[PDB]
């Protein structure tokens, strides 16, 4: 069975009406039921929402998000916002289209692997689920402001549409390209959507800096992502599009046309431009140094050491993970982001997998991150030193005192509780406070 | 019942013979059985060993260590070196004396609280136990070279005395002042005792920098430790003793006399000089700036950013912990040490307790650290990114996939193993490699 809906390029549902400027951010333009594999597998209604959002230039535009409605909602109610690693600069790769039933949707890989297990879990807990087309109508992959505002306005639209309490607690999940959009949504939340109440966010494989991810990727096997990211920023930064187009050589012109063309989604992106140099595509090898790109890159980062703006520092419980030898998305800018955030007051539970890559870490931290989000929805995330994980605690995340010490010495140790230590302050228990 | 042995000050066993220069480092000068509470409680023989070591000026001197001999040794055999937080600059506070039976030993608090539970565990696993008088005959508290060489030569003496295989695996434990001596022993091991085979070390509450610990402590409730540390360095640095003595005022002269006097051990040290300023004791407020102390402090640190020498970087499995709000021993120099070591190739499993103090963290990380040392003796310490702990892993240190996801979604997730991810590389399992 083929997609139940027209190609988004051919569907007026995705067009931005001329009166768009008169809708408020988050206001619903229209809605429609949407046949989705996930909605079917959980007996949950699914819908598409057209709604107004704001692009990088601060101009109104219309966008689509997908909402799943759990059969038995949890009380009090929660919204779970799942961010897809769309990783494409073509409109028919969007999450909404890829959630539909059928077999031929070109980016279906981004919604049928771990995505359904993750969105199912949230629905089986009673959470309301939104997943926006975070790249927006301009398909602007890794454009942080574009993704951020679109995700948050997607949540406002979910709240407007199902008339949910203005203070419903929201939680975010995303990996890889989904983690970039997630990271920017929570970064922008305070400044752009202060009325959204965020209980928690779990994200991993995070591209913290657009510039550092480009350098890490260029000339490598996954250089096709560097092409994709250049295409995406240019679609959200028309001054960079204007700077790039006259610099594209004969080959470069055809490369970007291919990466913006219908059906060229994530599976295509990683099967093309392997080992290519983006600089080979353009006459200028000085593009990173010259304006406007040099300034844009200073905007398109969350690392304060590179940013030309004061980076926001979200305070709610956060859970982040990353493969140390990640071969697609570099570990160190994510580590630098975590450190910076922590020195300014963040609550980041940081999880570094030593023997992992981008793909294996996508699963490794999946279950802990959802567990963490379940606790965040209950206001019960564990206490951690920011930028670390929970330390070793007998009976909780490491062997019991009995298992390690045996019964006698475990009773001796237990009975030091309350007795004077050599430092004149009393001993505590083997377990830190819960 | 009073101590079975004379006061160390009155016992020729502790004196350094005139022929000391003809003994090699680690060579046993003499031995004797020693009645110890710990040795009694485990049915294990205990002995004292007199043995040659090297002081900070590179001069031979004699020292005492205490060895416990498990009834049924483990095979292959291991040595467990336990470092005591003696925290005194008086000879009758030494660990050896405090291990003896009786009630009046003045530093007995340093050997009857967690110390017996820790040394018992090692004996019940079949490990050979040494605990040196790491401060040496000059009672030089937090003098790192003095403590390091004394601990390692104590191990050589244990090996010489019980004729143990030259490649017996050694493991180290220590907290607080014990962690400082431990930290310096492993730092010096390669350069000074390359023939010692180290399987692992677990230490916490570590004073990394003598200078930073002084500043952190001075004028606070525990300023008495700052007095003690000044006394200890001066006892291992005679040029600093010569600089200090003519600067001691009428009060200062009596303060240091009290802190060097018989029976003035850890319980006294924390009951005296509360809120005192060390600068008030001396005419000169410029002592940290002036020589020789300024240079000595640059030697008496493990933080490369302060050191005037290339700090060693041990490579064997290490486990370190620290209370983030530690009020006696500052967290940040220990964190800086860990970071520096990690950037140069260390294997440090780093554990930061967020809701803890110096005393509570003394227990919190006790059981994990001994567990870690059991694994290190088996060559089975877990893999960690250096400077972090093991990240969250379902079924191992966090809830099971079944517990978090339920049975269905846990089977869906499990069955992604081996299937292509959206990135064209296959998925792995929920559990990282063991
Ligand atoms: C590569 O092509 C670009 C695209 O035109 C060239 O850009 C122009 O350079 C001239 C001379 O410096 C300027 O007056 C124009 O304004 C530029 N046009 C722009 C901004 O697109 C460029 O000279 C060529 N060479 C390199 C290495 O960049
Ligand atoms: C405090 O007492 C010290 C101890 O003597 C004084 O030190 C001497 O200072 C003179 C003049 O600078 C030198 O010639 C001597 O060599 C110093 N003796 C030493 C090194 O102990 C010192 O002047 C006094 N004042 C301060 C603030 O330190
Ligand atoms: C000339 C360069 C200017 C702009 C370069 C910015 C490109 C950023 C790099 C692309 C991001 C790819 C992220 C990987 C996708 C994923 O892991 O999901
Ligand atoms: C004028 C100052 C020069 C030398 C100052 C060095 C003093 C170092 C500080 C003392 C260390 C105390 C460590 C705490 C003991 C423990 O926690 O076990």
């Amino acid at each position: 069975r083929r997609a139940p809906f027209p190609d988004p390029n051919d569907d007026p549902f995705y067009k931005t009406p001329s009166n768009i400027g008169t809708y408020a951010n988050g206001q619903v333009i229209q809605s429609r039921k949407a046949p989705t594999d996930i909605g079917n597998q959980n007996g949950a209604d699914s819908f598409q929402l057209s709604y107004r959002t704001t692009n990088t230039q601060k101009e109104a535009q219309a966008n689509v998000a997908t909402v799943f409605i759990p059969s038995k909602p949890a009380s009090p109610p929660k919204i779970f916002s799942y961010q897809v690693y769309e990783d494409s600069t073509q409109l028919n790769c969007a999450p909404s289209y890829s959630y539909l039933t059928g077999f031929d949707e070109p980016n279906k890989v981004t919604t049928v692997l771990d995505t359904p297990i993750i969105i199912s879990w949230a629905l089986q807990q009673g959470y309301y689920v939104v997943s926006s087309d975070h790249e927006g109508p301009r398909s602007a992959f890794i454009a942080g402001y574009e993704e951020g505002m679109a995700i948050l306005d997607g949540i406002r639209a979910f709240k407007n549409f199902k008339n949910l309490p203005e203070d419903i607690g929201v939680g975010f999940y995303g990996y890889a390209g989904g983690a970039h959009a997630t990271a920017w949504a929570v970064s922008l939340a305070e400044g752009y959507a202060p009325e959204i109440k965020i209980d928690g966010a779990a994200y991993g494989g995070t591209p913290a800096s657009a510039k550092d991810t480009f350098t890490f990727l260029n000339k490598g096997f996954f250089a096709g992502f560097a092409v994709a990211g250049v295409s995406g920023l240019a679609l959200a930064h028309p001054d960079m599009e204007a700077f790039l187009e006259p610099r594209l050589n004969a080959k470069g012109k055809q490369v970007f046309e291919q990466i913006r063309s219908r059906g060229f989604c994530l599976p295509s992106v990683v099967l093309h431009n392997n080992f290519v140099d983006v600089f080979s595509l353009v006459n200028d090898t000085n593009l990173l140094i010259e304006e406007p790109i040099a300034g844009i890159l200073k905007q398109e980062t969350l690392v304060q050491a590179e940013a030309s703006y004061t980076v926001p520092v979200p305070k709610f419980p956060r859970f982040m993970w990353h493969a140390l030898p990640d071969e697609i998305v570099p570990f160190q800018p994510a580590a630098n982001y975590v450190k910076e955030q922590c020195q300014k007051g963040a609550n980041i539970n940081w999880n570094v997998y030593p023997i992992a890559e981008h793909v294996t870490a996508e699963i490794f931290g999946l279950v802990p991150g959802l567990d963490f989000l379940s606790k965040a929805f209950k206001g019960q995330t564990p206490k951690v030193a920011c930028g670390s994980g929970v330390p070793a605690i007998p009976g909780i995340n490491s062997p019991s005192t009995q298992n390690v010490l045996g019964s006698d010495l475990a009773n001796q140790l237990n009975s030091l509780k309350g007795q004077q230590s050599a430092f004149g302050k009393p001993f505590g228990s083997v377990s830190p406070p819960l």
